[PDB]
């Protein structure tokens, strides 16, 4: 060890991962022919009756290419230092200090409905008493917790997967594409959660005052978040391609440094962060390969780290171009980050050619709305920019996030259910989606009378040829409940 | 009846009111000489050892003068109709429909620590079981509730008082002035609360989305409210003199019409509103006088009615001058109203001479910051405008309301306690003001290190020569707790 090459990367060891999933969670809501150009669940492999394409394995090899691509340049050192200082300083000024997380708390915080990853590849709930891990997962948890408390290092092992999600038809029938997922190992999950849960909680409570929006409620917080952004003259979205795979570990380490420094157990958190950022072992089935660069997006606290790296790079490009100090940029701007997702608003008069070039030089791949070459565009209205998959809309009552007509139509055409081979199958279960149907009514209401009425029809049929019968409210009642609703819970 | 004149108004009947209060609730926090030009509790009458002035009765007569002053002009009818429609329409779009208030609920909502007014003039708690009124107050409550349910009219009777509050020294030592209070009668309080409590609750839940800010939290809501205002180019405050006494009942009736129309029991609410707005009987001690014009500010739901009248008049003046429809003005503006208190923000290019003239023509008395003649000023920054007795301040974290240095100094010089004759007396009770002292620390923190340190000294002494001993936190800890504090309750 380590010798040999897979998908352009060094092989470190034999693989333990289970075969890639061959099934989808999405079921058609009806037997009718799907409208043309309609989204469908992502490609399912050699058994996919819709097309003859490559193996899931090959598809995965295609996803791994960007990770052997040469890295971009580091932003100038003085700028990088200055923005990191300003960011850490802003977080010191805003974050409520936290108590350390117990092993019990770290264990509780983990999603019990996903895999434990290496080495047991077992749904976490299978070994979960309701308050602790027993059996195989108990051994793994307890050992990792011990390593944590002794400040001892452990090599993380990630398990590769491909995301089951609705994609545009060309990704199925033209050039096939399915998105890479990093499945973290339980040990790592426990260590990361104990180390960084305090930081991430402090950050969530602060997701309106600070640009990292993880843990926000779109309906509850969106109005205030977007009103903040609207206080500034210029608005933009760089719309990055392949964000995760274009990351530099060096940038990620500076992001990690801030997280460590701002944790209640910095010395123990350092050991964990150092493990997270070291050349990553990724299990692709037959092999474990070494992934030296890009984001290892497996963990609990991965989204925060990534959003922090994003904050760094955005401030770097802006400071480099405007020549204004990072702290002053921050008093002339409002940012929203959520992993690769962003809105940047500023009063600063930004040279968009120079800004785009700076981003490209860092190895990032920003893209124009029209998908043609040239500089990123800026506008003087927020209307038309999106965030967390919602369009930002403003009227006489304020700002808010609204799901577009295409996405509402999509959720009406598909429903989540158990895993199965054929997406076009109907879920014969009568299919009770009551809470979901309600939210969908809410989204449609925000589009007007005409649109709401058509969705209300489809929602009725879908509840008619189903179990329960619920009242379908008037437009003006549900509109009032989504926009201003005294709280979220239950109907208008 | 009705014959004879008191304070320029018709006498309707003999008075039943108790003598005007001769005492203040404020006690000096120390025996040291007060700084020169320092605020003091308002004038206490013939027994006030600080000055020889007129009787409280005469002072009251001076307060009653504006109510016999001729009224201003009604805004043009087409405009008035259009703004009322647009206002009622905005409230229909935003307010969650409510269930009627029970007698039990109306009774519970009443402040039990103030007077029952006519005819018993007894603190409400004196007859309060903890869930119902018994004794004299029970008779009064029950009868009024019966009149309410039968849609029967009752003549309200108000009791005049003078506000015990800190005033600038000239109002004590120069031309004496003490502010008029209308003390409503229990019967009226119950009827008004049953009739309009539903409307006022609907409005409170909506105090961020709608311009009537009653029920807002400055710390919790201020940031969002002020961020909304900042979305607009021009900002102003008309800073009205004698708002309540310059009101037209005709304007108040249109305000009342909206409240009625938007209540769950409109026919019963109409009887109550019609009683509220009819020529008012005001008990000044020796007489009950008829007050035909101005605001009868006695009730529970008086502040909402007044804020609504304010909304009407502000929209009227703006529409009259800009020539833009009331609904479009509202999509180009953000207002905040709380009785006479206002902030108006707009993208509309408003002729400030014409706007000031329109307001003056309605009988209002707006005033310039510099207190000289001429037009109201507008600015392009919110910074420097106040609301709910707080300055509006914005930094890199957002907007917020901050109490000024003079007001912080004031609350350090005086403390509330039982009623007594001499303001300069020290409250010998050791004087535990723990919650208050904390908030004051919070306000000072928002002024910087230097100022916070001086206040921290004074707050320590005041806790030292007192009962309890509490930790006095660092500047950066308390600043973090006031601005962003995970919640309000307890310390940083
Ligand atoms: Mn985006
Ligand atoms: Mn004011």
């Amino acid at each position: 060890r380590p010798s040999g090459t897979y998908a352009g990367l060094p092989i470190a060891d034999y693989g333990d991962a289970p075969p890639l999933s061959t099934k989808t969670m999405f079921w058609r809501t009806s037997p009718e022919k799907l409208p043309p150009g309609a989204w469908e669940p992502a490609y399912l492999g050699s058994k996919d009756e819709r097309v003859d394409g490559p193996s899931l394995q090959q598809v995965m090899r295609d996803q791994l290419k960007p990770y052997s691509e040469p890295r971009g340049l580091l932003p100038p050192q003085e700028i990088l230092d200055a923005v990191c200082d300003a960011i850490e300083n802003r977080l010191e000024n805003t974050l409520e200090p936290q108590k350390p997380w117990t092993f019990k708390k770290a264990c509780e915080s983990l999603d019990k409905n996903t895999s434990s990853g290496y080495p047991y590849h077992k749904q976490k709930s299978k070994d979960w008493t309701g308050s602790a891990f027993i059996g195989d997962l108990g051994d793994q948890a307890t050992h990792a917790n011990n390593m944590y408390e002794m400040g001892k290092s452990m090599r993380p092992i990630y398990t590769a997967a491909l995301k089951d999600e609705l994609v545009k038809p060309d990704k199925i029938y033209g050039k096939i594409k399915k998105r890479l997922l990093w499945g973290s190992d339980l040990g790592t999950m426990i260590r990361a959660a104990r180390a960084f849960g305090p930081f991430c909680d402090a950050l969530k409570e602060t997701c309106i005052f600070n640009p990292i929006r993880v843990g926000m409620s779109m309906n509850e917080d969106g109005p205030f978040i977007f009103a903040r952004h609207a206080n500034f003259r210029y608005h933009m979205d760089a719309d990055y391609t392949r964000w995760d795979s274009t990351q530099q570990r060096a940038i990620l380490k500076r992001a990690g440094d801030i997280m460590v420094r701002l944790s209640p157990e910095p010395d123990l958190a350092r050991v964990v962060m150092d493990d997270l950022l070291a050349p990553s072992l990724l299990d692709v089935g037959d092999y474990k390969i070494v992934v030296e660069e890009g984001l290892p997006s497996g963990c609990p606290c991965t989204t925060q780290l990534n959003s922090l790296a994003h904050w760094i790079l955005t401030l770097c490009a802006m400071v480099e171009v405007t020549r204004v100090d990072p702290d002053i940029v921050m008093q002339e701007s409002e940012f929203s980050f959520y992993g690769d997702d962003e809105v940047v608003s500023t009063n600063l008069e930004l040279d968009m050619v120079k800004y785009t070039m700076a981003l490209r030089r860092y190895g990032l791949l920003p893209t124009r709305a029209d998908k043609e070459e040239g500089p990123l565009e800026r506008r003087q209205t927020l209307q038309g920019i999106s965030f967390l998959r919602r369009a930002i809309v403003g009227d006489q009552f304020g700002w808010y996030g609204r799901l577009d007509r295409a996405s509402i139509d999509r959720q009406l055409l598909w429903t989540k259910g158990p895993n199965h081979q054929n997406p076009f199958e109907t879920l014969p279960g009568h299919a009770q989606r009551p809470s979901q149907l309600m939210a969908l009514l809410g989204e449609a209401a925000m589009h007007g009378e005409k649109y709401y009425r058509t969705v209300a029809s489809r929602v009725s049929k879908e509840a008619a040829q189903s179990g329960i019968e619920m009242v379908v409210p008037r437009h003006r009642s549900v509109l009032r409940w989504v926009r201003f609703g005294t709280m979220d819970a239950e109907t208008p």
